[PDB]
């Protein structure tokens, strides 16, 4: 079912009962924009994944390069910020997926994208545009100005772009909720889950350095993996437990020696998390088996780069 | 000075005096072996940065891609390995070093080649070949026959290639050692430092991931810096302390507010030195100074790709 394929392993739609609406449409295009990243990981992954699952689901798939929005995020000057962008989108067409790939900078300085940038400004409250920055925003002893703008350009960005979906994090919520409300044409929005980060604290950021990247060495992620939180018999907050939930085909084969158990097939993620909740496997094994089989994963595209 | 530029930086050299006299030769070459690392790190740099100065002082450089060798330690198949080996030949070139590269595979499966290295097996006992091994050897609890060949096939191919200098890290002494008793020819042996961990526990090895590699992301190397092993006053066993002994340029200037002593300048990394053991000088600052040149000098090699 294209629903559930398209719900399966999401935090939320808003709504599900629009989503059933725009899936009766034929023409159909799907959103997501992102800061480029010095080095694309999981979370990235999780998300294009998604974008493939509503491809295959009829949509036409949009990739918004935000250029202005790292800009005004400071993640430095815009012409290596364009570079790091380049790389993005071979690192995702890499991935497998087919879609348009645009450069924010390309609409988001024409008079009229200004001008109604400005109009929602008037409608957005200070309050609002920061607290839909909270998860967003990089960490700054001194916010500046260009932290406001951002919430209202990718929203703006959302009309102009003109999608019947738009696809993010949870972090990106607030903002969809602001572009719901300001806007007239409400658009249905997926939020995807964050992944913790490897130590298991906070969120899997690539400013934390607590990531998996999808081109890292084999040896890298053994190490990141066999060095990972991952405490005996809890599923919260476990980033290995998490790779395993989001990434992993079932049925899985974990392999272990008979001195532990022997050799394990698993038909479900639940079955899964049942297992290690219930102490039936240890830690080192779950990580063992996550991390070879992110190998073969990852492996194609590690290859075409 | 040429011996002093040669000499800068090694933890020993075997031996000073036959240096000398291979200094007063006008054709003269160098050699240094490497199994194929998926991520090529700054252990690695360190020693293609001495390989430069041997290049600048004359010397015909000589790059063995050891995938024989990565093969009889365990790591994988020769085909798979080759190619890391050509990711490991680009990076090498990146950093401006122009010698040739060789795949050990090459002529280390000829007759004589087999048969010399036998009567090497002959000459080698299996104490002093497993003694070599110790620092080199991946972890096993069953050593394998493959782990004793690996020691005499690189006194071999030391005694093949025809090398004046052997170099290599630390780990690389025993060999070195050994094939300075068996072969005709003694060769002269430069040992590089080897870096500790990020962490500070246990050296750095490309197995561990506890390393910088000379392509991460300039948040990485940030967030890598960051969470490193780096108590105050202390040097020994300190990564930040080596990265800042073996890869930044004197005179050094570390950017701190006036709040905590403002900017100063360093013209030696003995003043460094001193300087962080009077605890003078904080972890933070330290870091976010080595951080920053670190990405200035690892930012052209990162550029060619
Ligand atoms: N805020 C996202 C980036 C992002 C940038 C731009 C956009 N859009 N959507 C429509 N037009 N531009 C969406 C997300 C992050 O945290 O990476
Ligand atoms: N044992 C070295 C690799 C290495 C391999 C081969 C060679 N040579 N030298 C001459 N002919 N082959 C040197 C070092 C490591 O631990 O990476």
């Amino acid at each position: 079912d294209e629903f559930e394929m398209i719900k399966r392993n999401t935090s939320e739609i808003i709504s599900e009962e629009e989503l059933r609406e725009v899936l009766k449409k034929d023409e159909k295009s799907a959103l997501i924009g992102f800061e480029p990243s010095g080095k694309i990981h999981l979370g990235h992954y999780l998300q294009i994944k998604k974008m493939i699952d509503l491809q295959n689901a009829g949509f036409d798939i949009i990739i918004i390069l935000a250029d202005l929005h790292a800009y005004l995020n400071q993640k430095g000057e815009l012409d290596e910020i364009r570079k790091i962008g380049d790389y993005n989108k071979k690192v995702f067409e890499a991935m497998g997926l087919k879609a348009k790939y645009v450069y924010g900078s390309e609409f988001m300085l024409d008079k009229d994208y200004t001008l109604n940038v400005y109009r929602l400004a008037l409608k957005t409250t200070l309050k609002r545009a920061r607290r839909s920055m909270e998860l967003i925003a990089r960490e700054d002893e001194n916010p500046k100005v260009a932290e406001v703008i951002y919430p209202i350009m990718q929203v703006n960005g959302i009309h102009y772009v003109g999608g019947d979906v738009a696809v993010g994090g949870m972090e990106q919520r607030k903002i969809h909720m602001l572009a719901r409300e300001l806007l007239p044409k409400k658009v249905v929005c997926i939020h995807n889950p964050v992944l913790t980060g490897l130590d298991g604290e906070g969120k899997m950021s690539s400013s934390k350095g607590n990531f998996i990247a999808v081109d890292d060495s084999p040896e890298e992620i053994r190490a990141k993996i066999k060095k990972a939180y991952c405490p005996a018999g809890v599923v919260e907050g476990n980033p290995i437990m998490e790779i395993a939930k989001y990434f992993l085909e079932y049925p899985l084969t974990i392999k272990r020696p008979e001195k532990f158990g022997g050799d394990l097939t698993v038909n479900s993620y639940e079955e899964l998390e049942s297992l290690f909740k219930n102490k039936e496997l240890h830690p080192m094994d779950l990580k063992n088996a996550v991390a070879e089989e992110l190998i073969k994963i990852l492996e194609p595209i590690r290859k075409r780069l």
